[PDB]
């Protein structure tokens, strides 16, 4: 049997995995998007169902001033004695914290803020002697030597016990990070990422008889990397290991699927899966001697996408994210039942601080995305539509707007410091269907007059100008519904009847 | 004593070096630019003076349809018994050839086309038994196994003797290339690049008692790389070795100086220098155990930039390049003595096939570039100015033009599929000074009214949208003087009095 990588497509980076019996749970980083820290469930490591998010309340997730360069970085999920612990960093606040749950269908706890624990990529390990260890990166604010730091932690108090200790510098790659401590067959293993989460990314491992070291570098490090290859999967690393309930070992990690030359990726970092074999002399090797592929053998894992939202429920589906904490009063599923009613503010897609926007990840290179919008702009500033969005300086939109008394459908782009209206056609009714056809190299923007079914191609845009390499930050493209008054509050409400995401 | 890398700043990739006595010569790749294959001279490996170009005649350099993805790829320069051999690939033609010279102040020979020798990165080695070997990459047209291929060559005939043989696959990095064969202390060494000329770039070496192998991989390969580091120098490789006349060994190679995040570079790949030490057991190691720095120790090398062209000579300076083979009739240094007179054609900066353009490399992150232009456009299509140019889809320009009867100074950008006029101001005289201030993140476009000395900032543009990562291809930014009639021949001549390049 085979499976395909990525196992979780689209923007799902920094996967951390946790087994409870014959169930598996996985979390990913979310940066400036709300809610934060998606959590998935699987019984076979290949097929994952999103069960919700870990950070859903303002008290857990403070994203004011957060961007696709900041907000929530790598999360780690662990389970001990019936309690789940999610530990992560809000980089906008420069603070590490934990939330807890004993019931994954309910919400997680208020955060426990870990004072005097800096850096990113915090992780937890529960030892057999009752001690709990927190492990993370160097803290740049304190001018620490680059490497992996660890201390004992008191989980109730949110406090460190004893001293914060450098335990391993890694093999000499940049940005030694993503540390996880495990104990397997009498050895402590410290698994990390080096080289940065770009084309240099790799996984390395060390081991020790003691949890604080000294750690011996694996002699065949790195144990996973596509650096210096032209494989379709790149930037592979940030791994977390699991022993499946049949006894076999596996790693989850992320990688990208870049296109063009030089390589550029727009679907974010995507979660992948590979087997682990343990060498006779006690070291893990991931995949096919440190490499992986799009098609992989499933071992004995038991092997087993069109999304249409009609907005019929008064609860938002788990596909939807907002930019930072949303202004809840500007989105309503009750004002017009069976529609989403949005109130645009002065903020636009060029502003970081929560414009009126709701979006879902692009998870496929080839897909068709559409929405029906009712919008009668009252004044020239007023605008609502459908966006392909990377960050505040990299986004394309097709929208209804008003200029000099006339209603126009427009195609608008922001790329870096360039803001352009690419095309504009007069439009003569109150409802419109917007559709975007994505392929690897371009998005094609069309509108349909609902009353006739006639489609019109308004224009096109390059995927590569929305790529992470171009745009900056740590995220993937979203498709979003938005409204704005372009420096004033938007007096016309925007009503979206439905949203469709149809992958090829 | 110290020196700084890069030793040759700006777009100077794929350096090949050749010693003749106490003189050193070095060549670089030039892609679609004319003339082709710059050649430099040094006596100390650190300071290089450009002495001209190797490919200066249409018979040597056929660049019709060439782009910054094609044209002339890596050159190799060798010397035997008073004759210099320059061997390279015109990738637009998919052909390898050699030109020869016995006098570097004169022009090189007509090409000898090497029939049935495919791939890129051809190199020559003259053995002590009188045999000459050609070495290069796999030929994708023939579905060859990836690796380094070699044969004996008859240099007079331009023909291969005997069989084309795969001699080494490399260590397992992508794109094994840049092969050079040497013979040192009884071993044949095969030095190559792997990983691609981007963030995976590295140098590896193998050795054999025989020129065709079998080759043993160096046990500490790679011997040079910045992969998986955050060093300011990246993408390092494509090395060629020299023994300096004091007996010490050195490598030249290229690397980039990227900025922003993810890393993006706009100055091209730049030539660097590092020492070699030979291990007791007969392997070379480059630099500081396989890494290098911006400041390096000069060993015993004897250690030792404002450019102003007034156009007073009827010979173009060696700074100037054209896009492909120029239409010579459209550039004149004689029509108005002490000025460059250019005739714009229907072709624009968006067209690959030789628009009227002359340019010089950006060689510094911080510099000020200016020109005085006399231009009285006769019709609305007509345009002349100063460009910052990466390729046909990535360039910014400040220019004089005409629209609806009125003369305007404009700032124009092409980025991918976006073509925009960023700003436009009416202008009321026949001469103008254009100036661009570059810094690492942005170019600032100003014009001066020559008659008053008053400067005006017309606008700005991001360096990152001209970077190779964004734009594609294999080159660095140029600053150019251009004219165009935007689909018609430009009826107004453009006269440039001078050009200044003032680095910080
Ligand atoms: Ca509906
Ligand atoms: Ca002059």
């Amino acid at each position: 049997m085979e499976y395909s990588n990525p196992v979780i497509k689209g923007f799902y980076p920094d996967p951390s995995i946790c087994r409870v019996g014959s169930d598996y749970y996985l979390v990913t980083s979310s940066f400036q998007y709300f809610p934060g820290v998606p959590i998935f469930h699987s019984t076979n490591l290949i097929n994952w169902n999103k069960i919700g998010y870990c950070l859903i309340r303002p008290s857990q997730l403070m994203l004011n001033n957060a961007t696709n360069r900041s907000g929530i970085f790598a999360p780690t999920l662990r389970y001990h004695e019936g309690i789940f612990y999610l530990i992560t960093t809000n980089v906008t606040l420069k603070k590490n914290f934990i939330v807890m749950s004993e019931d994954l269908q309910g919400e997680w706890s208020e955060p426990i803020w870990i004072d005097g624990w800096g850096g990113i990529d915090p992780s937890l390990f529960f030892d057999n002697d009752g001690k709990v260890y927190i492990t993370g990166t160097n803290d740049n604010a304190r001018g620490e030597e680059l490497g992996i730091y660890q201390a004992e932690i008191d989980l109730k108090k949110g406090s460190i016990i004893g001293e914060r200790k450098l335990i391993w510098k890694g093999t000499g790659g940049s940005y030694p990070e993503a540390p996880h401590l495990y104990k397997v067959n009498g050895w402590y293993y410290l698994l990390i990422a080096e080289g940065g989460t770009e084309y240099g990314h790799m996984v390395t491992v060390a081991r020790s008889k003691y949890p604080f070291g000294p750690f011996e570098s694996c002699p065949f490090n790195p144990i996973l990397t596509h650096r210096s290859t032209n494989h379709p999967l790149q930037a592979i690393g940030h791994a977390d290991i699991v022993q499946y309930h049949d006894g076999s070992w596996w790693a989850v990690f992320h990688g990208t699927r870049p296109i063009s030359y030089p390589p550029k990726h727009h679907l974010g970092r995507e979660t992948c899966l590979a087997p682990i074999k343990w060498t006779d002399d006690g070291w893990p090797i991931i995949g096919y001697n440190g490499r992986i592929d799009i098609k992989m053998d499933a071992g004995y894992l038991p092997v087993k996408e069109i999304i249409e939202d009609d907005f019929n429920s008064d609860i938002f589906s788990t596909d939807w994210n907002f930019i930072q904490n949303p202004r809840l009063e500007h989105y309503s599923l009750k004002g017009r039942p069976s529609w989403l009613k949005m109130r645009g503010t002065e903020k636009t897609l060029n502003d970081i601080n929560s414009p009126t926007f709701i979006g879902r990840r692009q998870e496929h290179f080839v897909c068709n995305v559409s929405t029906l919008l009712e919008f009668k702009p009252n004044q020239d500033n007023e605008e609502a539509g459908l966006t392909v969005y990377m960050n505040e300086k990299h986004h394309y939109e097709i929208a209804l707007t008003k200029k000099n008394g006339r209603i126009n459908v427009v195609l608008k782009k922001t790329v870096g410091d360039i803001q352009v209206v690419v095309n504009s056609l007069e439009y003569f009714s109150n409802t419109i269907i917007f559709s975007i056809q994505a392929n690897p190299e371009e998005y094609k923007f069309s509108f349909v007059d609902p009353n006739t079914g006639q489609t019109y191609l308004l224009g096109t845009g390059l995927t590569t100008l929305l790529s992470t390499e171009v745009a900056g930050g740590f995220t993937g493209v979203y498709f979003g519904l938005y409204a704005t008054g372009n420096g004033k509050v938007c007096t016309a409400p925007a009503f979206f009847d439905w949203f469709k995401y149809i992958p090829e």
